């Protein structure tokens, strides 16, 4: 008797949430991130920001893609709508400095600009692997004691899908060009930073079913943040700790049912004790639609890569566990200078057995069990899923709810709370909200009415969510109380029962 | 995407189809295991008792009871059923076989407490003459378990378990002046944790549906799959080396229900399966299937040609080279003569008078390879109906083949598990009408709504579908062409066979076979330009 959609305690529709505030500079918006007390708006051609303190242009970036690009771009028999510079890469090297990439007419570059006037700093640099040529395409980047850890594609036909990094006075390292047992056709979804590692979230098509069609599995991948690469023989400016493992999202039964499809990862975020990522996860394209908030344990994920290596014996073969006695030592994936591995200053230091053993075998043979394992939240007959994840973990007076904000590619926000009251049990999670909060008469201009949700900010002080869509931002209220009963509810943004 | 639910032509609810016939059992929760139509009478197999139906006599509000036949179980029986452990609700004798024997004979059945029996009933008096008999391997020990049974050429063809721990699924034939044949035990090969759907009777063979643990998929998960499996209807077991008093030509294969994408997505739990229908030239079955009870739900209709089932049974067979290696083809080099499956007196096979002269190779290889490699194709490769965006499962079904006045139509009948059938034209797809006809005030016993359809039996004579819940047997016309009364844009635009436009009277109505008036209807091209609403 699988698990019954219960309908949310409130819905909200494009009546009441019309009125919120949108800011509007078409604008393109690739996607917003919110530092200190200023919303940023990464889109074509700038960057805008919002003193978050209709919306207003408080100061804006500008860097057009040079004619020559452009020229270069069309000539290439790319439409001209795509042929401009989209900001794909935004992020703080510090206090200082913005780090900026945009796809620049399928040219990418990236850029150092400042914080305080967002005047130019330095010169312009190749954004090759750093960032896309494609606006369309998902990317991922991320600085880690001053490394740039980024996933996108190196090359023009969007052939040679790559985990990279640079920068940071560390070697240059990559994924294995065109090695199928790395990454297969990867769409990449987020990167955490977490003790020894970088840890990324993406979706592949499964070899483990190579034997069996195209099946597309949720993944997370390691890596030291402390890898120089292999040795001159073995993995050279390659990486030496690089670890996959797919993950589990599904509603447990004698047959069990998975959500495939990984849409979003959270930061790492701090819940009942545990260092948690929180993601959305829906079934595919040709299925019965489903979406499923599944959370992962930080220990649970490390754990997965101390497990057994998967392997396939022949073509012919399923793929089965490594013996233990076949895993040479030093065991691969631990980074030099930790526990039985003090005597390795580096991996360029490592041995070849150790090093042709990573290199042919990156799957992990377990995969990671959610926590509770079975989803915290579940989405099932309904016409869209559930894409974008913003959490806020201090929610309330007291400030110890746990409210999930959930978008959608329809303009569709669901908020839930995942613990109820002092127990800290997790098993018995309430539909809050149901809205549509996309604004048609502000947001549906220049022959362009897209109601996918680009990415969403939570913002506890000025105590509302701001959404993004293609070409509008809008600034919704974390809670809706102003409609009486209202302790009816259970908002802990609004005495209150929520026993 | 993927393809989204359409809506019906039109809808009835159940304030309306509160007033169709109702039987209950008067001249006691019911407990209906099964309805079956009989020449004119329809047959109530339930607890303790087999309930006759006069399918002719216009009824009123309630449908009553004809004649009787009584068979409780043993206090005995009843009393060790309860020592074994078994609830008080499941010690009682549920009749769950009942097959037409010949003219004269009725064959039945029952659980009787967790310990199956089987008798000859006179289907004139309803009284058993003869001994009783076991009902093992003929009839399973629990009600809420699933079991098919079918005469042919006089011999028993049942499929069900053993045992009364449920351990032992057997396919079985015994009676008829012919050997007893099994399914090997243990053998995960031939079965594994079946659950068995129909069986039908076609060419030199008997077919059998049921769904079981998959074999060829047991990596990630336990994962069922839908089979269709073949049985020669001439077979007489192997010889004393091989397959001895066991079957010689089963052989068994994936059904494959899919919409096609990237990857497709299959509907593997099946559900119901008709008899074999002919539909425009071609010999067919239609069958339901769901996603697991642990899913998001949908449901599925997928029609299968005889000769595309026949045809996977000629092709290559499965096998397992090495206990974690993946599922191939057998070439065909590695195939004995005879062939694997062939019925003796078939064509090179003459020269074997009967099966126990087949030789080991021959034996010895179906018994290790009976699962074929290849899936059986659905009629043009999809679905005929889905059901995806609700919370019922749909499960049995009927079909009228010679549905309309020209009885040229191909209707289908659709329940579900929430009292709802729905009725669609095949051709994709007509969705023609949803009804629940589930009657709370009738079938509700205590507090208890149990809204699952046990079975439907279609009756072209009296123009009757009969839907059996467990509590109740409802009448249900074919068609509601009623509603419309005298308007006649309606009645056209609701594109049902059943129904017209009557000149005559100047209202829609049930097209008969006395069709001594004008019938206007335009069922192919629902075409109502000229008319206005009403
Ligand atoms: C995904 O997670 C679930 C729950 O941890 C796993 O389900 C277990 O699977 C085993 C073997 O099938 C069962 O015997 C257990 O009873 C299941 N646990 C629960 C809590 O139901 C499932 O196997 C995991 N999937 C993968 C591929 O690792
Ligand atoms: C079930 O049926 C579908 C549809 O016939 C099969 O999908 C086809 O498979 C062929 C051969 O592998 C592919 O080349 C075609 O592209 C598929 N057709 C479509 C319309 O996509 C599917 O293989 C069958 N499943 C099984 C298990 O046999
Ligand atoms: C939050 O704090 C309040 C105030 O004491 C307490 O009553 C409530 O149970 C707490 N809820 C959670 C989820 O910790
Ligand atoms: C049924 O028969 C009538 C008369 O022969 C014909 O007009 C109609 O097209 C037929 N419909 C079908 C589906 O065969």
């Amino acid at each position: 008797g699988f698990p019954e959609d219960s309908e949310p305690i409130s819905i909200s529709h494009g009546n009441y949430t019309k009125q919120y505030p949108v800011f509007v500079g078409r604008l393109d918006i690739q996607m917003i991130m919110i530092m200190n007390r200023t919303l940023y708006v990464a889109a074509r051609d700038h960057i805008y920001t919002v003193d978050i303190d209709e919306i207003y242009c408080s100061k804006k970036l500008t860097w057009k893609s040079r004619q020559a690009d452009v020229d270069t771009c069309r000539m290439k028999g790319k439409h001209k709508d795509e042929c401009h510079n989209f900001i794909k890469v935004l992020l703080k090297k510090n206090d200082d400095t913005l780090f900026v990439c945009g796809t620049n007419a399928f040219n990418p570059s990236c850029r150092n600009y400042r914080v305080d006037t967002l005047e130019t700093f330095g010169d312009e640099f190749s954004g090759m692997a750093r960032c896309p040529y494609d606006a369309k395409h998902a990317n991922i980047a991320l600085f880690a004691d001053g490394k740039l850890y980024s996933a996108t594609v190196t090359d023009f036909l969007a052939i040679d899908a790559v985990i990279y990094r640079s920068l940071g006075d560390s070697p240059t390292l990559r994924t294995v060009k065109h090695d199928s047992k790395w990454l297969k056709e990867p769409y990449f979804v987020q990167a955490v930073d977490y003790g020894d590692y970088i840890y990324f979230f993406f979706r592949e098509i499964a070899v483990e079913y190579n034997t069996m069609g195209k099946v597309v599995f949720p993944r997370v991948a390691q890596v030291c943040k402390n890898d120089m690469g292999g040795s001159q023989r073995v993995l050279e400016k390659q990486w030496t700790s690089f670890l996959k493992a797919r993950l589990n999202c599904s509603v447990p039964g004698d047959s069990h049912f998975y959500f495939n499809i990984l849409q979003a990862v959270t930061d790492v975020i701090r819940i009942n004790g545990r260092d948690v990522v929180l993601a959305t996860f829906s079934t595919p394209y040709n299925s019965i639609p489903g979406s499923a908030v599944c959370a992962y344990d930080m220990l649970d994920i490390a754990n997965v890569f101390t497990g057994r290596f998967k392997e396939q014996k022949s073509p012919d073969s399923t793929w089965t566990p490594v013996p233990d006695e076949r895993v040479p030592k030093p065991r691969p994936g631990c980074c030099a200078g930790s526990s039985s591995l003090e005597k390795y200053a580096t991996s360029n230091e490592f041995p070849d057995d150790t090093l042709n053993f990573i290199k042919t075998h990156p799957l992990m043979d377990e995969a990671v069990p959610s926590i509770i394992n079975r989803p915290w939240f579940l989405r099932t007959m309904v016409r869209y899923r559930l894409t974008k994840i913003a959490v806020d973990n201090a929610a309330g007076p007291y400030q110890n709810h746990t409210v999930v904000f959930l978008g959608s590619e329809k303009g569709i926000i669901l908020k839930f709370l995942a613990r109820i009251g002092s127990s800290g049990f997790l098993n018995g999670s309430l539909f809050l909200e149901e809205m549509n909060v996309y604004n048609p008469e502000k947001c549906s201009y220049d022959g362009v009415e897209d109601k996918r949700i680009m990415g969403m900010q939570l913002d506890r002080a000025s105590g509302s969510l701001y959404v993004a869509f293609s070409t509008c931002v809008i600034k919704v209220p974390l809670g809706r109380c102003e409609r009486k009963t209202c302790i009816a509810s259970r908002d802990p943004y609004c005495e209150q029962d929520i026993e």
